Protein backbone atom coordinates (compact mmCIF):
# COMPACT_ATOMS: atom_id res chain seq x y z
CA UNK A 1 0.00 0.00 0.00
CA UNK A 2 1.92 2.83 1.31
CA UNK A 3 5.38 1.13 0.03
CA UNK A 4 4.44 1.19 -3.27
CA UNK A 5 4.34 5.11 -3.48
CA UNK A 6 7.37 5.23 -2.02
CA UNK A 7 9.18 2.57 -4.57
CA UNK A 8 7.78 4.48 -7.91
CA UNK A 9 9.47 7.80 -6.76
CA UNK A 10 13.20 6.44 -7.23
CA UNK A 11 11.82 4.41 -9.74
CA UNK A 12 13.29 7.83 -11.90
CA UNK A 13 19.11 4.01 -10.42
CA UNK A 14 19.06 1.13 -7.94
CA UNK A 15 16.78 -0.02 -5.12
CA UNK A 16 18.08 -1.60 -1.86
CA UNK A 17 16.52 -3.40 0.95
CA UNK A 18 18.60 -1.16 3.31
CA UNK A 19 16.74 2.15 1.56
CA UNK A 20 13.88 0.54 2.53
CA UNK A 21 14.18 0.91 6.11
CA UNK A 22 15.33 4.58 5.72
CA UNK A 23 12.69 6.62 4.01
CA UNK A 24 9.62 4.34 5.84
CA UNK A 25 11.47 3.67 9.07
CA UNK A 26 11.66 -0.06 9.93
CA UNK A 27 5.91 -6.58 2.78
CA UNK A 28 8.06 -7.42 -0.09
CA UNK A 29 6.43 -10.96 -0.01
CA UNK A 30 3.19 -9.63 0.05
CA UNK A 31 3.62 -7.01 -3.11
CA UNK A 32 5.19 -9.91 -4.40
CA UNK A 33 2.36 -12.50 -4.31
CA UNK A 34 -0.23 -9.41 -4.47
CA UNK A 35 1.60 -9.53 -8.02
CA UNK A 36 2.27 -5.64 -7.73
CA UNK A 37 6.03 -5.87 -8.15
CA UNK A 38 8.59 -8.20 -9.22
CA UNK A 39 12.33 -8.52 -8.74
CA UNK A 40 15.17 -7.24 -10.87
CA UNK A 41 18.40 -7.71 -10.67
CA UNK A 42 19.99 -4.45 -12.61
CA UNK A 43 17.13 -2.04 -10.90
CA UNK A 44 16.04 -4.21 -7.66
CA UNK A 45 12.52 -3.83 -7.63
CA UNK A 46 10.00 -2.84 -10.81
CA UNK A 47 6.39 -1.81 -10.09
CA UNK A 48 4.64 -4.19 -12.40
CA UNK A 49 1.63 -3.04 -13.83
CA UNK A 50 -0.90 -3.82 -11.63
CA UNK A 51 1.49 -1.40 -9.36
CA UNK A 52 1.88 1.27 -11.41
CA UNK A 53 -2.20 1.41 -12.34
CA UNK A 54 -2.74 1.09 -7.92
CA UNK A 55 0.06 4.02 -8.06
CA UNK A 56 -1.23 6.51 -11.21
CA UNK A 57 -4.42 6.20 -9.11
CA UNK A 58 -3.20 7.92 -6.25
CA UNK A 59 -1.34 10.62 -7.94
CA UNK A 60 -4.70 11.59 -9.73
CA UNK A 61 -6.82 11.90 -6.26
CA UNK A 62 -3.89 13.71 -5.04
CA UNK A 63 -3.55 15.70 -7.83
CA UNK A 64 -7.05 16.82 -8.32
CA UNK A 65 -7.54 17.68 -4.67
CA UNK A 66 -4.83 19.78 -5.02
CA UNK A 67 -6.39 21.29 -8.15
CA UNK A 68 -9.59 22.33 -6.17
CA UNK A 69 -7.90 23.36 -3.11
CA UNK A 70 -5.66 25.55 -4.64
CA UNK A 71 -7.69 27.14 -7.48
CA UNK A 72 -11.12 26.82 -5.40
CA UNK A 73 -10.40 27.01 -1.82
CA UNK A 74 -7.86 29.25 -2.07
CA UNK A 75 -5.54 27.69 -0.30
CA UNK A 76 -1.54 28.11 -0.19
CA UNK A 77 0.97 26.01 0.18
CA UNK A 78 0.90 25.81 4.19
CA UNK A 79 -2.39 24.58 4.42
CA UNK A 80 -2.25 21.91 1.63
CA UNK A 81 0.58 20.93 3.76
CA UNK A 82 -1.75 20.67 6.45
CA UNK A 83 -5.37 19.15 5.14
CA UNK A 84 -4.60 17.89 2.14
CA UNK A 85 -3.87 14.29 2.31
CA UNK A 86 -6.25 13.47 5.27
CA UNK A 87 -9.17 13.92 2.72
CA UNK A 88 -7.17 12.74 0.08
CA UNK A 89 -7.18 9.31 2.13
CA UNK A 90 -10.98 9.72 2.80
CA UNK A 91 -13.17 11.23 -0.30
CA UNK A 92 -14.46 7.96 -2.17
CA UNK A 93 -13.29 7.39 -6.04
CA UNK A 94 -16.83 8.63 -6.55
CA UNK A 95 -16.12 12.16 -4.82
CA UNK A 96 -12.84 12.11 -6.98
CA UNK A 97 -14.94 11.32 -10.15
CA UNK A 98 -16.62 14.23 -9.42
CA UNK A 99 -14.42 16.54 -8.76
CA UNK A 100 -12.90 15.69 -11.91
CA UNK A 101 -16.08 16.60 -14.19
CA UNK A 102 -16.66 19.77 -11.93
CA UNK A 103 -13.12 21.58 -12.52
CA UNK A 104 -13.52 20.28 -16.13
CA UNK A 105 -11.14 17.54 -16.57
CA UNK A 106 -7.48 19.31 -16.09
CA UNK A 107 -4.10 17.99 -17.39
CA UNK A 108 -2.17 19.55 -14.62
CA UNK A 109 -1.86 19.99 -11.15
CA UNK A 110 -1.15 23.51 -10.08
CA UNK A 111 2.88 22.33 -9.63
CA UNK A 112 2.78 21.06 -13.12
CA UNK A 113 2.22 17.12 -12.48
CA UNK A 114 0.62 15.27 -15.31
CA UNK A 115 -3.58 14.16 -13.88
CA UNK A 116 -4.01 10.20 -15.65
CA UNK A 117 -7.14 9.58 -16.52
CA UNK A 118 -8.75 6.97 -14.55
CA UNK A 119 -7.78 2.98 -14.83
CA UNK A 120 -5.24 4.70 -17.13
CA UNK A 121 -1.31 5.39 -16.55
CA UNK A 122 0.59 8.12 -15.24
CA UNK A 123 3.05 9.22 -17.90
CA UNK A 124 4.26 12.88 -17.04
CA UNK A 125 4.11 15.52 -19.56
CA UNK A 126 7.18 17.42 -17.75
CA UNK A 127 10.13 14.84 -17.64
CA UNK A 128 13.29 17.23 -18.17
CA UNK A 129 14.86 17.80 -14.44
CA UNK A 130 17.53 20.56 -14.52
CA UNK A 131 20.65 18.54 -13.47
CA UNK A 132 19.68 16.55 -16.99
CA UNK A 133 19.99 19.87 -18.79
CA UNK A 134 22.30 20.65 -21.19
CA UNK A 135 22.11 24.11 -23.12
CA UNK A 136 22.84 27.02 -21.32
CA UNK A 137 19.96 29.60 -22.56
CA UNK A 138 16.36 30.61 -21.68
CA UNK A 139 13.88 27.62 -20.06
CA UNK A 140 10.63 27.32 -18.43
CA UNK A 141 9.95 26.10 -15.00
CA UNK A 142 7.40 23.92 -15.95
CA UNK A 143 7.19 21.13 -13.04
CA UNK A 144 7.97 21.13 -9.56
CA UNK A 145 8.02 17.72 -7.26
CA UNK A 146 4.99 17.81 -4.84
CA UNK A 147 7.06 17.90 -1.56
CA UNK A 148 6.77 21.01 0.75
CA UNK A 149 10.24 21.88 1.86
CA UNK A 150 11.25 22.16 -2.17
CA UNK A 151 8.16 24.15 -2.43
CA UNK A 152 8.86 26.64 0.67
CA UNK A 153 12.37 27.09 -0.88
CA UNK A 154 11.42 28.01 -4.10
CA UNK A 155 8.69 30.07 -2.82
CA UNK A 156 11.48 31.48 -0.67
CA UNK A 157 13.85 32.12 -3.66
CA UNK A 158 10.95 33.33 -6.43
CA UNK A 159 10.69 30.26 -8.55
CA UNK A 160 7.56 29.37 -9.72
CA UNK A 161 5.89 26.50 -11.73
CA UNK A 162 5.51 28.55 -15.64
CA UNK A 163 7.67 31.39 -14.52
CA UNK A 164 10.55 31.55 -16.50
CA UNK A 165 14.69 30.75 -15.95
CA UNK A 166 17.86 31.82 -17.76
CA UNK A 167 19.80 28.59 -16.92
CA UNK A 168 23.63 30.17 -16.80
CA UNK A 169 25.27 27.15 -16.18
CA UNK A 170 26.54 23.85 -14.43
CA UNK A 171 30.01 24.55 -12.08
CA UNK A 172 31.90 21.19 -12.46
CA UNK A 173 33.58 21.27 -9.56
CA UNK A 174 31.61 23.84 -6.97
CA UNK A 175 28.60 21.32 -7.91
CA UNK A 176 26.17 24.32 -8.09
CA UNK A 177 23.87 25.24 -10.75
CA UNK A 178 23.51 28.91 -12.12
CA UNK A 179 20.09 30.69 -12.87
CA UNK A 180 18.75 33.50 -13.90
CA UNK A 181 15.72 34.44 -12.42
CA UNK A 182 13.52 37.82 -11.69
CA UNK A 183 16.67 39.72 -13.37
CA UNK A 184 18.82 37.97 -10.80
CA UNK A 185 21.47 35.01 -9.79
CA UNK A 186 20.43 31.94 -7.69
CA UNK A 187 22.74 28.77 -6.88
CA UNK A 188 20.98 25.69 -6.51
CA UNK A 189 22.53 22.71 -4.75
CA UNK A 190 22.16 19.19 -6.96
CA UNK A 191 19.31 17.83 -5.06
CA UNK A 192 17.58 20.78 -5.10
CA UNK A 193 18.05 20.86 -8.94
CA UNK A 194 17.01 17.43 -9.22
CA UNK A 195 13.61 17.80 -8.00
CA UNK A 196 12.67 20.55 -10.51
CA UNK A 197 11.48 20.11 -14.62
CA UNK A 198 12.39 22.58 -17.55
CA UNK A 199 11.41 22.90 -21.19
CA UNK A 200 13.75 24.60 -23.21
CA UNK A 201 12.07 27.44 -25.91
CA UNK B 1 -20.57 8.15 18.48
CA UNK B 2 -18.56 11.39 20.07
CA UNK B 3 -19.29 14.29 22.01
CA UNK B 4 -20.63 16.06 19.16
CA UNK B 5 -23.12 13.54 18.10
CA UNK B 6 -24.78 13.85 21.93
CA UNK B 7 -25.13 17.78 21.71
CA UNK B 8 -26.63 17.36 18.24
CA UNK B 9 -29.24 15.04 20.01
CA UNK B 10 -29.67 16.48 23.11
CA UNK B 11 -30.17 20.07 20.90
CA UNK B 12 -32.79 18.44 18.62
CA UNK B 13 -34.09 16.28 21.62
CA UNK B 14 -34.71 19.71 23.46
CA UNK B 15 -36.65 21.17 20.73
CA UNK B 16 -38.65 18.79 26.18
CA UNK B 17 -37.32 17.20 29.68
CA UNK B 18 -34.42 15.30 28.43
CA UNK B 19 -33.61 11.77 30.48
CA UNK B 20 -30.48 9.61 30.46
CA UNK B 21 -32.70 7.12 29.32
CA UNK B 22 -33.95 8.85 25.81
CA UNK B 23 -30.46 9.88 25.19
CA UNK B 24 -29.29 6.01 25.52
CA UNK B 25 -32.43 5.40 23.64
CA UNK B 26 -31.62 7.80 20.98
CA UNK B 27 -27.95 7.35 19.96
CA UNK B 28 -28.40 3.62 20.97
CA UNK B 29 -25.45 3.35 23.80
CA UNK B 30 -25.22 1.46 27.09
CA UNK B 31 -26.43 3.38 30.02
CA UNK B 32 -23.22 3.00 31.53
CA UNK B 33 -21.34 4.96 28.57
CA UNK B 34 -24.39 7.72 28.69
CA UNK B 35 -23.40 8.75 32.47
CA UNK B 36 -20.28 8.87 31.15
CA UNK B 37 -20.65 11.15 28.60
CA UNK B 38 -23.05 13.63 30.03
CA UNK B 39 -19.86 14.06 32.93
CA UNK B 40 -17.65 15.37 30.20
CA UNK B 41 -20.61 17.15 28.48
CA UNK B 42 -20.77 18.72 31.91
CA UNK B 43 -17.81 19.17 32.47
CA UNK B 44 -16.57 20.66 28.87
CA UNK B 45 -19.08 23.36 29.68
CA UNK B 46 -21.34 22.38 27.08
CA UNK B 47 -24.54 22.42 28.91
CA UNK B 48 -25.83 22.24 32.72
CA UNK B 49 -28.09 20.29 34.37
CA UNK B 50 -31.64 21.60 35.07
CA UNK B 51 -34.77 20.45 36.90
CA UNK B 52 -37.74 21.36 34.20
CA UNK B 53 -35.61 20.78 30.96
CA UNK B 54 -32.95 17.83 31.86
CA UNK B 55 -30.17 19.84 30.51
CA UNK B 56 -29.77 22.92 29.09
CA UNK B 57 -27.21 23.85 26.59
CA UNK B 58 -24.45 26.79 27.60
CA UNK B 59 -23.62 29.60 24.85
CA UNK B 60 -20.25 27.22 24.00
CA UNK B 61 -22.58 24.16 23.59
CA UNK B 62 -24.88 26.56 21.77
CA UNK B 63 -21.62 27.74 19.19
CA UNK B 64 -20.60 24.33 18.96
CA UNK B 65 -24.03 23.05 17.77
CA UNK B 66 -23.91 25.84 15.29
CA UNK B 67 -20.49 24.79 13.93
CA UNK B 68 -21.62 21.00 13.54
CA UNK B 69 -24.65 22.62 11.37
CA UNK B 70 -22.62 24.95 9.48
CA UNK B 71 -20.24 22.27 8.93
CA UNK B 72 -23.02 19.29 7.51
CA UNK B 73 -25.09 21.95 5.74
CA UNK B 74 -22.52 23.57 3.97
CA UNK B 75 -20.89 19.98 2.65
CA UNK B 76 -24.44 18.53 1.80
CA UNK B 77 -24.79 21.82 -0.50
CA UNK B 78 -21.24 21.22 -1.83
CA UNK B 79 -21.86 17.54 -2.91
CA UNK B 80 -25.48 17.89 -4.16
CA UNK B 81 -25.13 21.19 -5.93
CA UNK B 82 -21.44 20.88 -7.17
CA UNK B 83 -20.76 17.34 -7.61
CA UNK B 84 -24.71 16.12 -8.69
CA UNK B 85 -24.68 13.73 -5.27
CA UNK B 86 -28.22 11.71 -4.91
CA UNK B 87 -29.88 11.22 -1.15
CA UNK B 88 -28.37 7.69 -1.56
CA UNK B 89 -24.90 8.71 -2.14
CA UNK B 90 -25.33 11.63 0.52
CA UNK B 91 -26.36 8.62 3.15
CA UNK B 92 -22.79 6.40 2.58
CA UNK B 93 -20.41 9.62 2.16
CA UNK B 94 -21.49 13.29 3.83
CA UNK B 95 -21.18 12.03 7.41
CA UNK B 96 -17.12 10.85 6.85
CA UNK B 97 -16.03 14.26 5.46
CA UNK B 98 -17.74 15.92 8.36
CA UNK B 99 -15.66 13.48 10.33
CA UNK B 100 -12.88 14.93 8.58
CA UNK B 101 -12.44 18.38 6.70
CA UNK B 102 -11.14 20.91 9.30
CA UNK B 103 -12.34 24.31 9.92
CA UNK B 104 -10.66 26.28 7.18
CA UNK B 105 -12.09 23.80 4.26
CA UNK B 106 -15.55 24.81 5.95
CA UNK B 107 -14.62 28.45 6.04
CA UNK B 108 -13.06 28.53 2.27
CA UNK B 109 -16.17 26.22 1.20
CA UNK B 110 -18.54 28.61 2.40
CA UNK B 111 -17.10 31.56 0.53
CA UNK B 112 -16.56 28.90 -2.78
CA UNK B 113 -20.74 28.21 -2.35
CA UNK B 114 -21.16 32.16 -2.41
CA UNK B 115 -22.35 32.56 1.37
CA UNK B 116 -25.81 30.15 1.04
CA UNK B 117 -28.18 30.84 4.04
CA UNK B 118 -29.54 27.03 3.48
CA UNK B 119 -29.05 23.59 2.74
CA UNK B 120 -31.16 22.25 -0.03
CA UNK B 121 -33.48 20.34 2.77
CA UNK B 122 -34.32 23.93 4.27
CA UNK B 123 -32.33 23.40 6.83
CA UNK B 124 -30.60 27.18 7.35
CA UNK B 125 -27.19 27.68 7.53
CA UNK B 126 -25.21 29.96 10.49
CA UNK B 127 -22.51 32.62 10.05
CA UNK B 128 -19.31 31.20 11.95
CA UNK B 129 -20.38 32.38 15.46
CA UNK B 130 -23.74 33.25 14.94
CA UNK B 131 -26.11 30.86 16.87
CA UNK B 132 -28.38 28.80 14.52
CA UNK B 133 -31.81 30.30 14.46
CA UNK B 134 -33.86 27.62 11.64
CA UNK B 135 -36.13 29.61 9.01
CA UNK B 136 -38.80 27.19 9.49
CA UNK B 137 -39.74 26.13 12.83
CA UNK B 138 -43.45 25.67 11.68
CA UNK B 139 -44.49 21.76 11.92
CA UNK B 140 -46.68 20.05 9.70
CA UNK B 141 -47.81 18.50 13.42
CA UNK B 142 -48.52 21.87 15.21
CA UNK B 143 -49.96 23.27 11.79
CA UNK B 144 -53.28 24.94 13.25
CA UNK B 145 -55.18 25.98 9.58
CA UNK B 146 -56.20 23.97 6.86
CA UNK B 147 -55.11 25.47 3.47
CA UNK B 148 -52.69 25.97 0.96
CA UNK B 149 -48.98 25.44 2.56
CA UNK B 150 -45.31 25.23 0.73
CA UNK B 151 -43.17 22.16 2.42
CA UNK B 152 -40.62 24.50 3.38
CA UNK B 153 -37.97 22.40 5.47
CA UNK B 154 -37.53 18.82 6.17
CA UNK B 155 -34.83 16.61 8.20
CA UNK B 156 -32.02 14.90 6.52
CA UNK B 157 -32.48 11.77 8.30
CA UNK B 158 -32.14 9.68 5.08
CA UNK B 159 -35.08 7.34 6.39
CA UNK B 160 -37.61 9.92 6.59
CA UNK B 161 -36.00 11.44 2.98
CA UNK B 162 -36.39 8.10 0.80
CA UNK B 163 -39.80 8.31 2.46
CA UNK B 164 -40.59 11.70 0.98
CA UNK B 165 -39.43 11.11 -2.58
CA UNK B 166 -41.28 7.65 -2.26
CA UNK B 167 -44.32 9.75 -2.36
CA UNK B 168 -43.20 12.78 -4.04
CA UNK B 169 -42.80 14.99 -1.30
CA UNK B 170 -40.33 17.77 -1.81
CA UNK B 171 -38.59 20.60 -0.27
CA UNK B 172 -40.82 23.84 -2.09
CA UNK B 173 -43.60 21.97 -3.36
CA UNK B 174 -47.37 22.82 -2.79
CA UNK B 175 -49.15 21.07 -0.05
CA UNK B 176 -52.89 20.88 0.44
CA UNK B 177 -53.51 20.48 4.17
CA UNK B 178 -56.77 18.67 4.21
CA UNK B 179 -55.96 18.97 8.17
CA UNK B 180 -55.89 16.49 11.19
CA UNK B 181 -58.03 13.43 12.20
CA UNK B 182 -59.13 13.40 16.17
CA UNK B 183 -59.07 9.89 16.05
CA UNK B 184 -57.71 8.92 12.83
CA UNK B 185 -54.29 10.39 14.18
CA UNK B 186 -53.56 11.08 10.90
CA UNK B 187 -52.44 13.91 8.64
CA UNK B 188 -54.63 14.32 4.99
CA UNK B 189 -52.05 15.73 2.85
CA UNK B 190 -53.48 16.33 -1.10
CA UNK B 191 -49.97 16.37 -2.62
CA UNK B 192 -50.12 17.01 -6.95
CA UNK B 193 -53.62 16.31 -6.49
CA UNK B 194 -53.09 13.31 -4.77
CA UNK B 195 -54.38 12.10 -0.94
CA UNK B 196 -51.65 11.16 1.43
CA UNK B 197 -51.95 9.84 4.70
CA UNK B 198 -48.70 10.92 7.47
CA UNK B 199 -48.45 9.37 10.84
CA UNK B 200 -47.49 11.85 14.10
CA UNK B 201 -43.94 10.67 13.74
CA UNK B 202 -43.23 12.05 10.31
CA UNK B 203 -45.94 15.17 10.68
CA UNK B 204 -43.16 16.06 13.13
CA UNK B 205 -40.62 16.07 10.99
CA UNK B 206 -41.62 18.08 8.00
CA UNK B 207 -41.89 22.23 8.05
CA UNK B 208 -44.61 23.99 6.52
CA UNK B 209 -45.19 27.37 5.99
CA UNK B 210 -48.70 28.88 5.06
CA UNK B 211 -49.19 30.36 1.69
ZN1 LIG C 1 1.20 18.37 -7.48
ZN1 LIG D 1 -29.86 19.40 4.58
Amino acid sequence: EDYLKCLYELGTNKITNKEIAQLMQVMMKKLLAEELLIKDKKAGYLLTDLGLKLVSDLYRKHRLIEVFLVHHLGYTTEEIHEEAEVLEHTVSDHFVERLDQLLDYPKACPHGGTIPAKGELLVEKHKLTLEEAKEKGDYILARVHDNFDLLTYLERNGLQVGKTIRFLGYDDFSHLYSLEVDGQEIQLAQPIAQQIYVEKI
